[PDB]
């Protein structure tokens, strides 16, 4: 590996081997179907409500997130990078695809698969990633940079559906070696939305771009059609010249053939045909190629981009909605765009490298934390891009200010923007994009008091419930298969109309993006003013016996959606206390008094009662009634963990607290599994993990996080990282298992999981306040 000294990559990125088998990976532990798309996953590309595409660790692009709020995992076998070299003096040059694999049927069976095992490495550290290729038989050695310009407080680029590939080649043989590179792409429209002849009507463009110092060249890949559906738009691939190198393409190749019609040239010299074809396609799959030649004589160096751009303007839900994507704010809306895209990417990528580079320094230059963190905290946030993430620029055929966004909880249960969990999950949002973060709130405040009186059934157990109620909060904001923004409630295990959690987080979400923004947005405090009253005043209906704490109900009537509380909780008790707190703190700022000393009132009993009730001179009981009650629950003290980040003091005695998080740490961390797994929801006094539900004996990876971060603000360091390590070792390590770039929302003791793809770990963030 001689190539790895001419680029830069951190310290911090997670690595494996291109080609590498991993033995220990994880399956669902669930009996229903749950996704498992394996271990052979990459950081993905593409911008915030583009549409992502993930790119493999071994060189395919594979998870196609392209369908807003769908995970389609299939290798576009068509798509690739490839490589030929001659040293001078040789007859022949070798050609290689750089993939490590082959189709699975006969198409393109004249490309020169299997990229060979033990020669390179993939390395991640989002949104940036890098593939390196040191391999005997090719004398000049290769490395790519690949990323998307995702950019903290930059709602503009972060929106882009593009990616640029930015390659280095180093000769370090004493001999002059020819070298090209050529990226692939079929064109994909009709890959998905479309219900028949998926490939009719597609063809390809070669545009040439020629003006003084740039020459760029791409293929738009598109369809003669003009009509705006969610399936037509465009596909570009293309590269900037260099000094020193050449370019060549090629318009039109099948797909559905063997390849040999492009493959013939690329092997015989690594140059093209350049022939121009827009002859459109009927059933067989088409693609284009870019590539550039070059000679390397010893000891030299070339840095060369190519791009690759997606104009799919575009997203239909299955509730029959169809709005625009955000990026056609900034390119257009009619679908036809591709090449202006890719442009940009190619012409500003060097800017953007520097600006991702800013972003990322404050952390990587902090030598006091170690390398696995950053790896944690970093790699994460590919949720952000790669969670089905829809952010809309109006509704098809509409005749607005903002812009409404949405996260997927995960994709199994396919609800946007899940509240319960986002309490956790949107950490990166507040603290990196705030606008975006302030829209969602005010999403959920605008549907603080719609009632919807049509009856759904609830899972659990049957009964027939009221789908929305007038002052409670809901669940989520609806699934991509029906109509996001539009039908909210589409989680139905349980009536979230009767949960103790909901309207509490609410609150607490509300006074965290005023805490974490400055304490100067009173705009904000003053459009949800309204709806945390409302909140508040509804939930405390649900105290049954006037202690001042509303009362679970002896079933899921929480986050913990299979694990019944009863009576007065410590979680949804915490929690209550601590949204009282923030409510009396708006009061305060937006001078409402008689608000204030209601919220004090409200608070000071349920407080004096919450200690009586709960405290047993160790930790915090589960909650008053149920049948477990004693057990020690690792997110017992959810209340006074936000109340520490909003800076509202101390909900509960310190000392108090304090045993609580030790003993958390002393039982629940190092009584599962040597600590090496994360903290495990419930455990029995005496040291034997709680079995009264799965989720009692399940680690949850964001609640694992968030009590790190606790840990973190309370001074206990140590166990603070020690508690986070056993999620990163679980997620990235070789001794894990295999779960990067999906982390899931929980797992047992033997490793495996449920719910991979989701929102609640990206609380990692909250370890950075
Ligand atoms: O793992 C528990 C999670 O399951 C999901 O299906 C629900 O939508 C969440 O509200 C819940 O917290
Ligand atoms: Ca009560």
């Amino acid at each position: 590996d001689k190539i790895s000294h001419k680029i830069d990559i951190p310290d911090s990125a997670w690595t494996i081997g291109i080609g590498e088998k991993f033995k220990n990976a994880g399956h669902p532990n669930v009996k229903y179907p749950m996704i498992d798309d394996s271990y052979v996953q990459g950081a993905p590309l593409g911008g915030f409500g583009a549409g992502t595409i993930g790119r493999t660790y071994n060189g395919g692009f594979s998870r196609w997130h392209l369908e807003i709020g769908k995970n389609k995992y299939t290798t576009v076998y068509a798509n690739q990078f490839s490589v030929f070299q001659k040293v001078e003096g040789n007859k022949d040059g070798v050609a290689q695809v750089l993939y490590a694999g082959e189709p699975e049927n006969g198409y393109l069976s004249s490309w020169k698969w299997d990229y060979p095992k033990e020669s390179g490495m993939y390395y991640a550290l989002y949104p940036n990633s890098w593939y390196t290729y040191t391999n005997k038989d090719l004398p000049v050695q290769l490395a790519v940079k690949q990323f998307s310009p995702i950019i903290p407080y930059n709602y503009k680029e972060t929106s882009y559906p593009v990616a640029v590939f930015k390659w280095t080649a180093y000769n370090p043989t004493n001999k002059n070696v020819d070298v090209s590179i050529m990226f692939t792409w079929q064109n994909m429209i009709g890959f998905f939305g479309k219900q028949v002849n998926v490939n009719s009507g597609n063809f390809n463009k070669i545009i040439k771009d020629k003006s003084k110092d740039s020459e760029i060249v791409a293929a738009v890949m598109g369809n003669i059609s003009n009509d705006n559906e969610e399936w037509n738009g465009e596909y570009s691939i293309g590269v900037k010249k260099v000094p020193g190198v050449d370019i060549s393409y090629k318009a039109k190749f099948v797909t559905t053939g063997d390849g040999s019609d492009l493959w013939h040239e690329f092997s015989k010299n690594g140059i093209l045909d350049n022939k121009d074809d827009e002859t459109p396609t009927k059933q067989d799959g088409i693609g284009s190629a870019i590539a550039v030649n070059f000679k390397l004589q010893p000891g030299q160096t070339i840095e060369v981009p190519f791009a690759l751009s997606w104009d799919l303007p575009i997203m239909k839900f299955g509730g029959g909605d169809k709005w625009y994507k955000m990026y056609t704010k900034y390119f257009g809306k009619n679908g036809k765009n591709s090449f202006a895209i890719l442009k940009e990417a190619l012409n500003n990528y060097q800017k953007w490298e520097k600006m991702i580079d800013d972003w990322q320094k404050p952390i990587l230059s902090n030598k006091s934390k170690p390398d696995w963190y950053k790896t944690a905290l970093f790699n994460e946030l590919y949720y952000l891009a790669d969670g089905g993430t829809a952010w809309e620029n109006g509704k098809v055929g509409e005749k607005r200010t903002n812009n409404m966004f949405g996260l997927l909880e995960c994709f199994d249960y396919n609800y946007y923007e899940t509240l319960d969990v986002r309490f956790y999950g949107s950490f990166p949002l507040v603290m990196l994009w705030p606008d975006i973060e302030k829209q969602v709130m005010r999403q959920f405040a605008d549907t603080i008091n719609v009632q919807d009186s049509s009856e759904f059934k609830v899972g659990s157990n049957g009964a027939m419930a009221v789908k929305k109620v007038q002052g409670m909060i809901p669940h989520d904001l609806g699934s991509s298969y029906a109509l996001p923004w539009i039908k909210i409630n589409a989680y139905d295990w349980q009536n979230p109309n009767i949960w103790k959690d909901l309207n509490s987080k609410y609150v607490l979400l509300v006074y965290r993006d005023y805490v974490l923004t400055g304490k100067t947005d009173k705009e904000f405090l003053k459009y949800t003013w309204k709806s945390v009253k409302t909140a508040l005043d509804k939930l405390k209906e649900m105290d049954k016996d006037n202690d001042g704490i509303p009362d679970n109900e002896g079933i899921p009537d929480q986050t913990y959606d299979t694990w019944s509380m009863k009576g007065t909780s410590a979680y949804c008790g915490s929690l209550w206390l601590a949204a009282l707190k923030a409510a009396q703190e708006i009061g305060k700022v937006l001078k409402d008094n008689e608000a204030y000393i209601k919220y004090n009132e409200w608070y000071k009993i349920a407080q004096q009662n919450f200690e009586k009730e709960l405290w047993n001179g160790e930790y915090y009981n589960f909650d008053t009634e149920s049948d477990h009650k004693d057990s020690i629950m690792a997110d017992q003290l959810a209340g006074q963990w936000y109340a520490d980040i909003l800076r509202l003091g101390d909900i509960l005695p310190k000392d108090h607290v304090q045993k609580a998080l030790k003993k958390i740490y002393e039982f629940n961390v190092m009584k599962f599994e040597n600590g090496k797994m994360g903290a495990v929801n419930g455990m029995r006094p005496d040291g034997i993990v709680d079995e009264s539900d799965i989720q009692a004996q399940e680690v949850w990876t964001g609640v694992t996080y968030a009590l790190a971060s606790f840990m973190k603000y309370r001074g206990m360091t140590e166990e603070a990282y020690n508690t986070a390590y056993g999620v990163y070792k679980m997620t990235y390590d070789k001794s894990g298992k295999g779960y990067w770039f999906r982390t899931p929302e929980a797992w047992t003791k033997d490793g495996n999981y449920r719910a991979s793809m989701y929102m609640r770990p990206l609380s990692i963030w909250s370890m950075e306040v």
